[PDB]
């Protein structure tokens, strides 16, 4: 039920539902979880151009809606403007084309999905001869400007960036003649990767950080290494579970709760996506929260070699 108020005034509900599928899954699946989803009691969704389901999911909305569950108020959607659409003249129609395939008149947050601008195009990955992904040079703030334009519009009530670091923050903060700060960051986050101090930051800017692969990466093989440790696998997680008889998932979802992390699930399994609502029916202590704290490996999930060669790829490398 609880929200957190953004600093536009605007109110977030601090459990998202993640809707990301891999392009296997058929696109009716997205309907079906996100009503379940908004039944179980999930308010805030999660999508993004680049997940091809904006269509199933604004649907499940608008059928939420019209069956009387909720009002649109109660709903909280994101969409996210890919990095093919970074320069600013198409930042607007980006947004437009999202909101035609939602049937939606507004979303309630869009974010630039990565700081990493590619080709501009329809094209989602420009692709050179050799099938490696072209890049573009785009300064981010005029990006942002535009962003700002839609928010003004009114087809975005709240606006945020995701995947970006200290220094991209900064840049963005530092913008003359900056209208409205990003009211959120979106990265992945979990005990393995709990961001503490990126968070610490956050916070001193009044600006939510946003956790995705909070259970640990749904582990595609396209761009998960099987080897890394499997996050609800943990021997503390597990260990905590049974101690308050939840599940792994369940503390993992809590832990960010108590840090002041908002919290995304993806789950397309009506049992998991109603058990992950319960993250509100108990408390972690805060030995228990010292004890996942102490889980910290730096782990990321995400490999993306092909994309470290790039100006504004955001975690710098060890080189
Ligand atoms: N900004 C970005 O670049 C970015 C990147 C990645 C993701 N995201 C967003 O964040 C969302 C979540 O991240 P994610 O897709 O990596 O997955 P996630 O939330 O880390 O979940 C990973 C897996 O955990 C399983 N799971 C869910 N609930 C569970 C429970 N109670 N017990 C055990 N297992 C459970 C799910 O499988 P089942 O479906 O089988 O339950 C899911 O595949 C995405 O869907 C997307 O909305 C954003």
């Amino acid at each position: 039920h609880q929200c957190v108020k953004l600093n536009d005034g605007h109110f977030m509900p601090v459990l998202g539902f993640g809707t990301y599928a891999p392009p296997e899954v058929p696109r009716s699946k997205a309907l079906e979880v996100t009503k379940l989803a908004i039944e179980a009691g999930f308010r805030h969704i999660d999508s993004a151009h680049l997940y091809n389901n904006e269509e199933q999911v604004g649907l499940a909305i608008r059928s939420k809606i019209a069956d009387g569950s909720v009002k649109r108020e109660d709903i909280f959607y994101t969409s996210k403007l890919w990095s093919t659409f970074h320069r600013p003249e198409l930042v607007r129609p980006a947004l437009e084309n999202s909101l035609k395939k939602a049937q939606l008149d507004y979303v309630d947050l869009y974010l630039i999905h990565s700081p990493m601008s590619l080709k501009p195009g329809e094209e989602l990955s420009p692709t050179d001869e050799n099938g490696k992904v072209i890049f573009d040079i785009v300064d981010l703030c005029t990006t942002w400007e535009a962003m700002e334009k839609c928010k003004d519009a009114g087809l975005a009530k709240s606006i945020g960036v995701s995947n970006f670091n200290r220094r991209q923050l900064e840049m963005i903060l530092n913008k003359p003649g900056l209208k409205y700060k990003p009211v959120c960051n979106q990265v992945e986050c979990h005990p393995y990767f709990n961001r503490s101090k990126l968070l610490d930051f956050c916070k001193s800017k009044d600006i939510v950080l946003v956790a995705y692969s909070a259970l640990g990466s749904q582990r595609d093989k396209r761009w998960v290494d099987p080897n890394s440790p499997v996050l609800l696998e943990d021997p503390v997680l597990c260990a905590l579970a049974k101690k308050h008889k939840r599940t792994p998932a369940l503390i993992a979802l809590r832990y960010q709760l108590q840090r002041g992390v908002v919290v995304l699930a993806k789950s397309y399994n009506e049992q998991r996506i109603r058990q992950n609502v319960q993250v509100f029916e108990f408390q972690l202590t805060a030995e228990d929260m010292k004890a996942i704290d102490g889980l910290d490996r730096n782990l990321h999930y995400f490999n993306s070699d092909s994309f470290a060669s790039h100006p504004n790829y955001p975690y710098s490398d060890e080189y």
